[PDB]
């Protein structure tokens, strides 16, 4: 969800 690492709604949670 924020281009980071762990997956999320958008792509990868920033954190």
């Amino acid at each position: 969800g924020g281009w980071g690492t762990v997956p999320d709604w958008f792509f990868n949670m920033n954190w």
